[PDB]
């Protein structure tokens, strides 16, 4: 198949679920490469862990952690990694009050090329546990000849957008791996890169992180059709972050404004966010603690109930995974009919302005708190005007090239009227889950 999008394994479901799904041991396994060196950019790290996922002949070559942990975080963090020598730390520069380091990527050197892995799991293991993960897997990078001059670009630009995104960080440790990607041949690539980075971007660069990076390469890479008033927007994420105290704040301007952009030319757009109820949560494989992943305040969520009204339930029987919580962030265009998609973005971004950014200063600013990523696929970067949705996301459509896996069901479904999203810091006590346990934070 030409889209190499993956869910991660989940301990429960049926083998036919998890046959085409990868666990982390999968991807660091040699039959994908020997390993002489990998980069791991992430958030939330358990060190002892991690070495584990690698294969036993691999678990000596050199680690990079890309982190974003200040003060005592970060010295735990280091405390977690000095008992392993080749273990290297890169502290992200997060210089904007409240932003994070979000970015869920792998680097894999091997002596046979370069793969690049972007994903949504956090390198703990409950996150590869039982909940539903999403992962790109690239094309094996072959090296650029010594002396050969190339560009090793592809049309979606990927190779000098991953160094643009690499080269904001501003670090040692990183500039040695961008050296690793120049000497490698990325025209493979068919995915569009869409990173954020922190700061406030104006003129020249305004269209090179978070939502306006999307609207741009929406504009220059998708055509508008006829009645694309009736396409929907679909946003599905873990975490929702203030967005306001009504919709025209943030959310319906300038978000979906962006999301909306079709083709060069210049709302009644539907738009649906999915997000996991109590419900979906109590009845989850992991029960309430897997909203310890889902952190929703009462203080945030207080201050903009309006929003709830757009919130839809988590549903994946297509990929038997409707009670392996969400923690993958996917926004996607489907058709009247839910039946193709315009196209799909899969990334670490939840539903805030810290990840996809807001205006300033008169609309001239875009400021971003955060470091995310993810990536976007088009039509167009593969030869369609559109992609028609896998019916089953593990079957075998009658033309993989042509039939995207959207890892949930469509169409979403509303939340009920006694659904509630579900919020981390206050107690459910009314009904037990399924381990037997209340929530009592
Ligand atoms: O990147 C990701 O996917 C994630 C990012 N944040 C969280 C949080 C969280 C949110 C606000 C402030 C601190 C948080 N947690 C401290 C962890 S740490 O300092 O040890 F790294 C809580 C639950 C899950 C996630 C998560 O899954």
């Amino acid at each position: 198949n030409p889209f190499q999008f993956y869910l991660t394994r989940v301990s429960g479901v049926k083998p036919k679920y998890n046959s085409g799904a990868l666990h982390i041991k999968d991807i660091l396994s040699p039959l994908f490469g020997t390993l002489v060196s990998s980069a791991q950019f992430n958030y939330c790290f358990d060190v002892d862990w991690l070495v584990k996922q690698y294969p036993p002949e691999f678990r000596k070559k050199p680690i990079l952690l890309v982190h974003g942990d200040k003060r005592e975080a970060k010295a735990h963090l280091h405390a977690q990694a000095k008992p392993y020598e080749n273990i290297s730390l890169c502290q992200a520069k997060l210089d904007i009050a409240f932003g994070t380091h979000h970015t869920k990527m792998m680097l894999l050197l091997y002596e046979e090329g370069l793969r690049v892995v972007i994903h949504t799991s956090n390198l703990i293991h409950a996150d590869w546990h039982q909940k539903t993960q999403g992962i790109w897997l690239s094309p094996l990078y072959p090296r650029i000849a010594d002396g050969t001059h190339k560009s090793g670009e592809s049309p979606t630009h990927f190779k000098a957008d991953l160094i643009s995104y690499l080269m904001a960080y501003n670090a040692p440790s990183l500039k040695e791996w961008i050296d690793v990607i120049h000497k490698h041949d990325l025209s493979e690539t068919n995915v569009y890169l869409i990173g954020s980075t922190p700061g406030r971007f104006q003129g020249s660069q305004k269209d090179n992180w978070g939502h306006f990076r999307l609207k741009k390469l929406l504009k220059d890479h998708a055509s508008s059709m006829p009645n694309a008033e009736s396409w929907p927007v679909v946003g599905q994420f873990s975490s929702v972050g203030s967005l306001g105290a009504d919709e025209s704040k943030w959310l319906c301007s300038e978000f979906k404004e962006s999301m909306l952009t079709l083709g060069k030319e210049s709302s009644s757009v539907p738009l649906y966010l999915i997000y996991p109820s109590v419900e979906n949560v109590r009845t989850s494989l992991e029960g309430y603690p897997a909203g310890g992943s889902l952190p929703y305040s009462i203080q945030t969520a207080e201050k903009q109930n309006w929003l709830h009204s757009y919130f839809h339930k988590w549903s994946a029987e297509t990929s038997g995974r409707s009670n392996a919580m969400p923690h993958i962030k996917t926004y996607m265009r489907p058709s009247p009919d839910f039946s193709k998609i315009a196209w799909f973005l899969v990334t670490s971004a939840n539903l805030s302005k810290a990840a996809w950014g807001a205006l300033e200063k008169n609309g001239t600013q875009l400021m971003i708190r955060s470091y995310e990523l993810g990536v976007l696929f088009l039509p167009s970067a593969f030869g369609l005007d559109s992609f028609k949705v896998k019916q089953k996301f593990f079957a075998g459509s009658q033309e993989p090239m042509a039939t995207f896996p959207v890892p949930y069901d469509l169409p979403p479904e509303l939340y009920g009227s006694k659904d509630r999203p579900w919020i981390w810091n206050i107690p459910y006590v009314k009904a037990p889950d399924t381990h037997g346990n209340m929530w009592v934070p």
